[PDB]
């Protein structure tokens, strides 16, 4: 039997479509993304701040190109600069500055294929963006997802600015974490294939370089969902929510099966991200589309952003 915690989940906001892409940046300011809000039945998600002491939301950023509204579904804070790296549905990889303006990076990657719509990403230590794109092609295509299909890959997105298709015929590739040395040098992605159950495990041999694809780890039960968001705790063990589950699943360093579930008070668990410095994690759900906060055990692996 895999021994189960009920924490008290404290409700930070709520009202927001598809609420998803907890993110703190470097002055500790918190995002969020709500992916599902339209207008007149067609895709205008949004990145709003929240003030924590509050609960207040502030649309921070619409984003659109050419009349193609985004679907904003997962962010990252980058170190050199405070910026959001954000996974687009609809339009890729976005940079979006706090002030609202925002760039769309890659509408082909670099080897002249059309860029798909992303879902997830996660910086390394050494500036490289990983990322999932369970989306198919990207606006102005007609919008497609992998959810029963293995058309949705992965990319990584280097110092460079080459964005890099690494991996391809996923079934809804979602969550994703970089594993890193004590040295601070990557060596392990870990991919989420939601439907499936499934962690997948790869070998980094450098930037944009895996090999060495395995099964790492198991996504209990049956419910439609799976594997969303993730990130690791200090210790390296892997958070991950298990979306349709109500739990989080709790994954030591070597994988395998879930070590200790964590009981959610709601049924939908997209994503988490620590705040830094602090035992303290956010966790976005589809149940209510709100934002909820626990306490774990232990701090969180810090974050690119947090390091210098």
């Amino acid at each position: 039997e895999i021994p189960v915690i009920e924490p008290l989940f404290t409700k930070v906001t709520e009202d927001i479509p598809g609420a998803a892409g907890p993110v703190f940046d470097k002055n500790g300011d918190f995002y969020i993304v709500a992916p599902y809000v339209e207008v007149n039945g067609k895709p205008a998600g949004e990145i709003l701040r929240i003030d924590l002491k509050t609960g207040k939301k502030t649309v921070i950023c619409k984003p659109e190109v050419n009349g193609y509204g985004g679907i904003p579904a997962g962010c990252q804070c980058d170190r050199d600069a405070n910026q959001l790296f954000v996974a687009d549905m609809r339009l890729g990889l976005l940079v979006v500055q706090t002030d609202g303006t925002f760039e769309e990076i890659a509408k082909k990657d670099s080897e002249g294929r059309r860029m798909q719509g992303c879902a997830y990403c996660a910086f390394d230590y050494e500036g490289n963006l990983w990322i999932t794109a369970p989306a198919g092609e990207v606006a102005p295509a007609d919008f497609t997802i992998s959810l029963q299909e293995k058309f949705g890959s992965i990319y990584c997105f280097t110092t460079d600015g080459q964005m890099i298709q690494v991996d391809t015929a996923f079934q809804f590739p979602a969550g994703i974490a970089v594993r890193h040395m004590n040295d601070g040098r990557p060596y392990q992605l870990i991919v989420a294939e939601q439907p499936t159950k499934k962690l997948w495990s790869y070998d980094i041999k450098g930037p944009a370089k895996i090999e060495n694809k395995k099964v790492w780890g198991h996504i209990p039960g049956t419910h439609k969902g799976g594997a969303a968001g993730m990130d690791f705790d200090e210790d390296n063990n892997l958070l991950v929510a298990n979306w349709g589950s109500s739990h989080i699943e709790v994954f030591g360093p070597d994988g395998g099966q879930p070590k200790m579930r964590i009981r959610c008070p709601f049924e939908k668990p997209s994503a988490l991200h620590f705040k830094p410095q602090t035992k303290t994690i956010f966790v976005t759900e589809h149940e209510n589309n709100a934002v909820w906060k626990f306490e774990w055990q232990r701090n969180g692996k810090k974050q690119y952003c947090e390091t210098l």
